[PDB]
């Protein structure tokens, strides 16, 4: 659909009255960035995630472990 | 990725003939063939 609009319109939908056509050709590139997991690197081995939803209430940075 | 640059032609200009002007009427215009041929042509006038 995408080639035959090409054709139709960007070549000019009535081949009189003008005539739509191109020169140079263009051939670029846009590169797709990585997508990079923290939690699937092999940085991830060295920590131990835990999500939250809010950080409010329980605000003091306290940790015990009882340890035996 | 591809998709080139683009230029408009044109196609719009006056479509004269010789028949529509008005020099056709100046003179009838005889399509000969072997024109390229021919050495020349000449009208004999017999007057009296």
């Amino acid at each position: 659909e995408e080639m035959f609009n090409n054709f139709r319109l960007y070549y000019g939908d009535d081949p009189e009255r003008y005539n739509l056509s191109f020169e140079a050709i263009f051939g670029t590139y846009c590169n797709k960035i990585e997508w990079v997991t923290f939690l699937g690197t092999a940085l991830a081995t060295a920590a131990h995630a835990i999500m939250f939803h809010d950080l409010n209430k329980m605000t003091t940075g306290k940790m015990l472990f009882y340890i035996q």
